[PDB]
């Protein structure tokens, strides 16, 4: 019947995916984390929202791994966060949670949150022996949903109504393509054209979207919000089937001129997973930024 | 408090209209229309679906023209339906119909729905006296909804995922622009160039487009929950303040070498109606279509 | 993956069902009838409000028997509408949609909307062959709907916040009960001591709850939203599991003294179909009243 | 056009309403607090979350009190949390917020969270000046979400389905009414003589929900999802008016025998702000119990 969604991390981002399950009635949800007892604290609080809700979501905390144990859908936020030196130490958790869902849940739909997120996805990919299409990890959704909402706020129309690709990796090295931005589904340079907004302005919410993380710990917060919508919006295409076109880190096989790695692309996700891996005709300048994203990738791959 | 919404006529597109704004819990409904008693059975029916949605919308049934009084939004398909022959009747429904409007509801933002609606949007637009900013008519919202429809389908993606633009007028010389489709904010011709879809499925998915009312009746069914759906999502953009893009027939003041006339384009609806009017800009073959869209609405205007 | 659900009858309440099934994206839709091509034509229709939904459910017409094979929900309102006339020709029907039903999709959960709905449930339970906890007819959702809504208005509060149970059978000798009435949870006898809603008010409501679809009839219109909504309710909450209590036709085996035969009474609704049977503990008063409508049940189910 | 809703106090229950604002397109949001930059960087972080929700609220950090200017809605959070010895520190809060109240936003409605409530939301109705329909304190919503959703887990069925009535204050001299508890609209007594449930059970269901807070601290969480939820539920009612019976704290002019003081007890909520005070016909015994609630916020009134 309902999906099982086991949530492995239950910190800020664990807090808000589980609020928004119970929201959108997505199915029973367990907050798992190595803390004793945390986690059942913040399901507890959250299983009474379903009332508040009209769902009826489960929502339970674990400090057992075997919990994992029928999964549908697994969400690694789990980790440590001289930031080259916590690789290892990411990594071992990795492994760790890569032999449990061989064992207990061979078959779920994985997202990984966990950064470097394209390093640590391709390592859990290894350690959990899943096939290539039902491991992802989060970075495009998350980055594309701030330069979307900044460029939505500068032409005055609805958020949603601005599309734009950001590839390659999660991170300082992400890949903006400003040619692959649209409002409404028309391309940005007729707005630029018009005068509606200027390259410069782009320039700066460029920047801006690249150091939002960075901007909101300058202001004395810490992202979590965005990236649990962001990750909510993954795991409900997966399991409501809904096929839509979302930027995820995915085992590149060739596109790009890049094999053995993940990279963030436009994917499908539906029921079977990753069902299609679109790869953009970028040009040789869009191109070479993706591979710098890439070389970045492969760096801290070798220190983990 | 709430707004109060008028469905002037209340036939298959004025009934699903209806159950759509009590299942959004958008606002009190009035279903208008001049045959006796109908639009009160069909409001009672709808009243009781509060209760399975959990809304708050008074819905009523109303035979007098004065109940406009207080209309937030006012969504016109009333008319009948040698189509020429038909022109005069519906203006003189218009004529009336916007006698009340200037009367009862001067502040109202309307909604056209009656074709041929290019033409019957600027008639009610002059006989009701309201600003060109609210002022409407239905046409590329839904046109587009089977063009990115039919293209989902065939590239397996969630249908909302596809975008796309029809511009000049709704009937038989929409114009669709083949440059302006997007399937996750890419390019269409990437798709093309990568074989996923050919021009030639592209043709016959134009085709159809153009000619899915015809299809549907030939069906023998008759087209009004697509209308209904593009109607309210129209009226939910102005009503929520969504400044969503959306192609709708709207009074051009100098884009596409035209004047004084309505055409469907892009435009943003949010609180203050029609807040911005968007120039798609178009290359000389497409504006010739454009052209082509245009003198037709003119030709029917001359005979109304 | 999706759940598949075949609506047998593509008439009004049909084409709601099928509107409300992509607007809350409950799964693929089939619209079936014996009526040629006309499903096609509804469903092409409804398939293009995917795109205004932002939900990805198939909308297919069929003229065939075996789509049902796969059918994860059926829900039938195909048949006739000297009343007593129809019920073996209806009955006919319940015959050869359920020998489909047994062969095609055994293991489908079924609703019966056909009227008289307290015998063509059991006719189909029969005819099918399908377990007792798979098969309900619609009655108390939608009769209760009424009512609820009725006093809400009196009441001035969200019309869900009133609760009501109206049992026994769905039609004209359906049993109302004002003892279990209630409003944010309070007994509705306390809102009579306090004079906000009086005995004779109450009276004229539970007169107009019975005569509900003959006062739409009267007034040129035909029920068809407010029981499509009631069957979506009964529907999404079995296939997403919510437990709702509903009051359902289901088959009493000694509740109220009452065996083998269908009536409506409340039912809890989740993945494993009708999981509870709650029966009201009813005093002799509105018990007598039960067998009334249970009587009527059989005189009509002994006419089939 | 869209509402304005400042949340004075950006804590971690500031921060799950604002969330919930966005994931409702309830209204624009501000995140007020008197710590430098910290609600600027939630709201940042909760402003992208537009993308993911198709929404289009604007969400923005404050640590100004003019911002309150416009005000449709104000929610507070903000206090300290030898309990007593808070009670005149966070009275000082309440004056100082009360005082912007009346100078900038004196026609919103208010919403007061900061313990112990049924003081603080007299304090501030006193200070702030606004009418006795326009300012509740949360309570019964959070306290009977708890109860209700134990019992359904109990009885397995959906959260919502129980109704509860707990009244007379927040905090534990809460009144639990066991006497107004249904499931689906049914007397739980029913249940309990159906063996269903016992009152033994009953009985640790009850401490367990005057208890929660402290529950979820000992397992080392803090409740702030439900709370946010609740404050949501309430606020929602009023800017949609959807007139939804939700059991608040509200001036009592005589219910249950008390005046001048804040209790609480099942209110309508719309439009208007509190349209009407509903009074449970209490016997002796939960009379009684009541009193001690009143006594105790009484008693705290006096320290502030």
């Amino acid at each position: 019947p309902k999906a099982k969604i086991v949530l492995v991390g239950s910190g800020m981002i664990g807090g808000v995916m589980a609020t928004l399950i119970v929201q959108k009635n997505l199915g029973d949800v367990v907050l798992f984390d190595i803390v004793k007892n945390m986690p059942h604290g913040k399901a507890l609080d959250t299983s009474h929202t379903n009332v508040m809700a009209y769902s009826n979501c489960k929502v339970s905390g674990s400090n057992t791994y075997d919990d994992l144990a029928g999964s549908d859908v697994v969400i690694v936020t789990a980790g440590f966060t001289n930031r080259d030196d916590l690789l290892p130490l990411n990594n071992k958790i990795m492994i760790e949670i890569g032999g449990h869902i061989k064992k207990n849940c061979p078959n779920a739909f994985i997202i990984v949150v966990t950064n470097p997120v394209d390093v640590m996805v391709q390592l859990l990919h290894q350690h959990s022996g899943v096939p290539k299409n039902k491991i992802i990890g989060l970075g495009g959704v998350l980055d594309t949903s701030r330069l979307k909402y900044y460029i939505s706020q500068k032409l005055n129309v609805c958020p949603r109504d601005v599309n734009a690709h950001i590839v390659g990796a999660h991170g300082n090295k992400m890949v903006l393509l400003k040619r692959y931005i649209t409002v409404g589904g028309i391309p940005l340079q007729e707005f630029i054209n018009n005068k509606l907004i200027s390259d410069a302005e782009l320039e700066a919410i460029f920047d801006r979207t690249v150091n939002t993380a960075l901007e909101i710990v300058n202001l004395h917060a810490s992202p979590y919000v965005a990236p649990a919508a962001a990750i909510i919006e993954m795991a409900e295409s997966y399991l409501k089937d809904l096929k839509k076109v979302l930027i995820c880190s995915t085992l590149l096989e060739g596109q790009y001129g890049h094999s053995d790695i993940f990279g963030g692309t436009p994917v499908v996700l539906g029921a079977n997973g990753v069902e299609q891996v679109i790869e953009l005709q970028l040009n040789s300048e869009e191109k070479a930024k993706f591979d710098e994203a890439i070389a970045e990738t492969k760096r801290m791959k070798a220190l983990a």
